[PDB]
This record gives structure tokens, C-alpha cells and sequence, in this order.
């Protein structure tokens, strides 16, 4: 399922992701994409902070769900 | 020409450019001066992002002119 990821500069990213992806899976995709590391990133999601641990479909994340991420 | 290159944190690079330059080639100029690799720099002139393939000449771009830098 495709996902959107917003910056804190207003830009929209787009991710191919499976619910049974983990966050740290997640944020290696972004690294890929943005060269950001994954230990500098915060992913947001509904108000609550994303572990690495766990999986997208932990946080009943749906198809065309919006994340935003936070950088350190 | 000068021309000028601005940061997200407020700084402001000044380059010597000609109007046959290449984005590339004004990228690692900038490489140069702040070590940042140009697979991790995005440029922005006018609302528009610049190509790696393409020339300064190619965005009418002129003496004085301020470009936008954005980190990926």
C-alpha cells in the first residue's frame, strides 16, 4: 500500500509500504530516498510517536495514511 | 557572475558562475565550500528545481541572482 511522509519544509514523499513493514524499515526506506539517518528522524502519526519496534499495522496505519516526520 | 545561495538555516554562499555552467558543476562548487555531497542538494530558482543536466543560461539566470538550497 502507498503511504505519504510530510517534511517540516512542506514537501510530501511517497512510500510503497506493506502493514508488515516495521517503522525502522520505514525510516531505511526514507534514508534511501532523502539521505537523512534513520537516528535523526521522529515519524508521527496521529499525535502519537512511532517506535522502531514495532509495525505499521500496530498503529492501524490504512492505505493513503499521511505521516509526518521531525528532524533532531 | 556572481551569483548567491541561500541556506535553510539563513546562510548566504556567494559563487563565481558563468552562463554555460552546469547545475552539476555549480553543485560541486558548492560541494567544495560546505561538503555537502551533490546526491544530498536540491536547487530551487523561481519556484522551479534545477537539473543536473541542464545550464544556468538555460533559467535565464543573471548577475545577482539568489538560489535556493534544500537538503535531502
Amino acid at each position: 500500500m502507498q503511504i505519504f511522509v510530510k517534511t517540516l519544509t512542506g514537501k510530501t514523499i511517497t512510500l510503497e509500504v506493506e502493514p508488515s513493514d516495521t517503522i525502522e524499515n520505514v525510516k531505511a526506506k526514507i534514508q534511501d530516498k532523502e539521505g537523512i539517518p534513520p537516528d535523526q528522524q521522529r515519524l508521527i502519526f496521529a499525535g502519537k510517536q512511532l517506535e522502531d519496534g514495532r509495525t505499521l499495522s500496530d498503529y492501524n496505519i490504512q492505505k493513503e495514511s499521511t505521516l509526518h516526520l521531525v528532524l533532531r
